[PDB]
């Protein structure tokens, strides 16, 4: 079976969420590939199917559980199981449709959504942008129950889409960015629920481009800057990998690392 | 008295030269100013005279000694004492002429050369470029004796200029660059004497510009690349501070560090 990492919202603390995110990152990346102190996820090209996914079993104080499946190549959620039903985002291509047949293989009811899991899509479905969907331990407890009751009719599609938005940010994006993990740790420490500020949204939006820019940089120097936002919405220009080392924890593979070429 | 660091060529080893260079760097820089893991020398502006120099007492197997004086603001040799005579390079300006009156104050004979200590000058005087002046423990033993016999007529000006070229590279440039320290350590380990290769010459020539480029970089990214040479003469372009962290050990102060401006 693919590796499983467990997390519960019931009695969550900063340390139990930290342990969880660190365990997720350790199953996503192997150590082989670290560019500028920043690990790279495995290359999808040639990756054996037995190494392609990991599972995140989420429980809540209401004693419900769902299992999310994450693709190791991008850390993103591809689907989930609740009891005897599994649901998958619409695949991007045939190889990804075949790959997801290897997940939750004994579940009795398997479904593929006709929509994908990208935020533009999920925000249309939810009827709200990320900037208007609160994150924190209470949102996540609620999102776990909403995913669990979907197959029985208790969850309307906008709630299910909002619930995916919450899970993806609090698991996938936190795994990708220590900064976003830190914002979720602060919400647990102060028992706050609050929508993501523009620093969180622009890091999420820029993860792919930051990955490419780091990996195609000249000795760390970007060829072209990337504009992010600070918490108050003002502009932050990124010219080099160095400023991202405390921020980004993993990258999607975009090219092979150039030869070491030390002086 | 200004701090003194002792070194002898007699029975020198890789470890005794390593200890020496590390002690020199510890007296040149204080720790206050470190940009990209690379220390900065003190700013000359406002630096009290009692903090302006350090002294390097060099002895050899012939039981002769000379004392070089180094300016902490650039690590370079400003003059030297041998017994009852002291000699100083021609100062660049009035403040530097006054500053050197604070060195070797009880020496009976004080002289200022009419020439400065820059390599273009010293190579004209020596009648040879750096690329044709061997470095190593034997050159340095010889250069110490040549400096010691200058006041008595035993050293011709081209030998004295060659001897300054040897000392400046094996002390100042080795302090400035771990790479150049490493090339001198290899000469001692294998008892080799050999002229500096183009990697050593182009680092020496570029120290000032590398200092400015690092300090005025955008998060480590140079605005304009710096071309160096590898040992075989071929071109090496530097686009970022990261590649220099194993190479350059100290920099001349060129600007104040911008605000931390972390994300």
């Amino acid at each position: 079976q693919y590796p499983i990492i467990n997390f519960t919202t019931a009695g969550a603390t900063v340390q139990s969420y930290t342990n969880f995110i660190r365990a997720v990152r350790g199953r996503l990346t192997t150590g082989a590939d670290v560019r500028h102190e920043i690990p790279v996820l495995p290359n999808r090209v040639g990756l054996p199917i037995n190494q392609r996914f990991i599972l995140v079993e989420l429980s809540n104080h209401a004693e419900l559980s769902v299992t999310l499946a994450l693709d190791v190549t991008n850390a993103y959620v591809v689907g989930y199981r609740a009891g005897n039903s599994a649901y998958f985002f619409h695949p991007d291509n045939q190889e990804d449709a075949e790959a997801i047949t290897h997940l939750f293989t004994d579940v009795q009811n398997r479904y593929t959504f006709a929509f994908g899991g990208a935020y533009d899509r999920l925000e249309q479905l939810a009827g709200n942008l990320r900037e208007n969907i609160e994150l924190g331990n209470g949102p996540l407890e609620e999102a776990i129950s909403a995913l669990y009751y979907y197959s029985t009719g208790g969850t309307q599609l906008p709630t299910l889409a909002r619930s995916f938005i919450i899970c993806i940010q609090m698991i996938s994006e936190a795994a990708r960015f220590q900064y976003i993990e830190g914002e979720m740790r602060t919400r647990i420490r102060y028992n706050r629920r609050s929508a993501p500020d523009p620093s969180v949204i622009t890091l999420e939006n820029s993860w792919g481009r930051l990955s490419t820019a780091i990996q195609e940089s000249n000795q760390g120097a970007f060829a072209s800057p990337i504009q992010l936002q600070r918490r108050n919405g003002s502009k932050f220009s990124v010219y080099d990998v160095s400023i991202l080392i405390p921020i980004i924890a993993l990258m999607v593979y975009r090219c092979a690392p150039p030869p070491s070429s030390q002086f």
